């Protein structure tokens, strides 16, 4: 192999691949990054059975097409340290060399047959996304998912043309449906189960404009510049759509914002809150503070709500503040029941259709008293 | 007590108090501030046996005059969360409240009395220093760190306050002269710790006094008084370990330097530095096997040198030697590759500290 290559484009590509090396252990080949110079382009690749990312970048030469490896985190570490001109990146036995004018650089390689080989899929489902609704779905639930419940769910029903996405621990359980979405599938009702670790991965990487496809064992997500692959998780996701509460006794349009902000002063002396809706105000006590330890605010609300006997609900602070960042409206509708009953977070107008963005509604599990 | 209080001006003199505070047990006064009205100010403080700092802000009402303690901690998590409005802030029984139009809080105040008194001293020593010299000189110090600190050592003979820190391998100092020192002996030595050295960063730039009987430090500005114990006794004699003379000097660049060690130290803690007439070139030395980095710049102004000085340096060591550094050259000072070496400024000889490094090398 030798080539001759741009700083910027080399590093960037470099950035993204160190999430899909084991670093610590610099001596096993999952520290390092398989390189391969066919034709005007250089294609770097971190994998393992479970994950993986293949990139390319384009050459300013190309002397000589070949294939080697290299440690990550050095590489990176090596190229981040260069000015900003040519890299001759160039094979010398069992070694590899990297060349900028006065700089010189020798790294040992392992053999490129024990690279692990990057799969490809006969999908059963496929779909292209033009739009960032997907990644705003799995950037909103993902808060709620700890590392079948391990990971974030992606439901096709090609029938309908809905993917649903669905995260949960026990406590609560966030998800939204994306309508009028074209579902390439080879049946009429499918659903992958994307790892955490691979979720955030995605995040990293990808926007709009990418293809998702699956063959119910693996994901591979696909742009112009990449090829990612997860492992999906084997299993059955519980049906979410049980435990939905039929129906809401109770419906309150109020400020998020301002309920953000009562939240995180409360909950500055507690991890849970006393909320009591009334009329024309909101009042938020700590809860499970210690005791002689005490924190209250109260806001107004100006537009009367519906109710004569005042309404009582404890919460996990934490939770309605994450249920409060993962909807882009100012204003939002809480649902509720019994005050022991699950309540749920939604959007404004959270029925309304939405071109760019997904909608998340998040169901949660209240305090006793 | 009962007073109102600007919500900034209370958020920032609680976050200076944070670091002054035990916060993993707060159920111990030590995880508290102290308070006290007195006039239309309000004082707080935190302290212990070796370290401290009483701050205070101006009250924009007063009423009650008294003490009080608080959690610091929980005290900056409740202001922190509020409006920019006035806090009103009033004890009811052994509770303080805090209030904010519709937001009130309670927390549980301990008994003022079990707070330690903060010390007075009768000063051996004092300065008052009205440029950003000596906090430059301890920013610049601090890195390389009895040998637990920072010692100044005051000349009142040559009007000279000489700081050094070092840890064996290498030492840095500057000698600050032209500084009206008043003291009451000849040379007297204190030496700061490190962790005091570290909160003196963050609170003091100039205009500020410093005082030490020979036990403590007391250090003091208009809106802070913050003390700290001295280390006891016997910093070693820097003087003993300088060089007379050096064989050669190296008047190199400053950043072309840095680039070229934190490159190579890419693959290894240590480099071999190869100087020549027109070159520099730095190598790798300790890198595992079959790893390798090299580069080189010009020296379009030709060094005094016959055949190539080779010499072995600590790459992170070198770093912050020129680190230190304010010029766009520095001059590397030496005599055989074996003995130790000293970086410092172009022009040292001369508002800021101009700080020297001696180094140990590396053999081979
Ligand atoms: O997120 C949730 N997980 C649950 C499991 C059982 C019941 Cl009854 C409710 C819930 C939630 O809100």
């Amino acid at each position: 192999m030798k080539i001759s290559v741009s700083k910027n484009d080399l590093e960037n590509a470099l950035r993204y691949l160190q999430a899909f090396l084991d670093k610590k252990d610099a001596s096993s080949i999952a520290s390092h990054i398989h390189l391969e110079v066919i034709k005007e382009k250089l294609f770097l690749k971190a994998s393992d059975s479970d994950i993986g990312l293949k990139s390319y970048i384009f050459t300013q030469s190309s002397d000589k097409e070949g294939v080697g490896t290299i440690n990550g985190k050095k590489f990176l570490d090596i190229i981040s340290c260069l000015k900003d001109s040519n890299i001759i990146l160039e094979t010398k036995d069992d070694s590899l060399a990297i060349k900028q004018n006065k700089s010189s650089f020798k790294l040992p390689m392992f053999d490129a047959d024990e690279f692990p080989e990057f799969p490809v899929i006969d999908p059963k489902v496929s779909i292209e996304v033009n739009a960032p609704f997907l990644v705003d779905a799995f950037k909103k639930i993902a808060p709620v998912i700890e590392q079948e419940l391990a990971g974030i769910l992606m439901q096709f029903d090609q029938k309908h043309q809905t993917l649903s996405v669905v995260g949960t621990d026990t406590k609560r359980l966030s998800y939204t449906q994306l309508e009028k979405i074209s579902i390439h599938s080879t049946e009429e009702d499918i659903s992958c189960i994307l790892p955490k670790r691979a979720l955030l991965e995605i995040l990293k990487l990808f926007y709009e404009n990418f293809s998702f496809k699956s063959d119910g064992m693996l994901a591979v997500i696909e742009n112009e510049m990449h090829t990612f692959f997860t492992k999906l998780i084997d299993g059955n996701y519980p049906d979410y759509q049980k435990i939905l509460p039929k129906e809401y006794i109770s419906s309150f349009t109020l400020g998020k914002e301002e309920f953000k902000e009562s939240i995180k002063l409360c909950s500055s002396l507690s991890s849970t809150i006393k909320l009591t809706l009334e009329k024309n105000n909101a009042l938020f006590e700590s809860l499970d503070s210690e005791h002689s330890e005490t924190a209250k605010t109260s806001v107004e609300i100006e537009k009367g709500l519906d109710i004569e006997k005042a309404f009582h609900l404890g919460v996990n602070a934490k939770f309605f503040l994450e249920a409060l960042n993962a909807l882009g409206t100012t204003q939002f509708v809480l649902r509720c029941n019994e005050p022991s009953s699950p309540f749920l977070i939604q959007e404004s107008l959270d029925e309304k259709q939405s071109h760019l963005n997904a909608k998340i509604s998040t169901l949660m599990m209240p305090i006793t008293l």
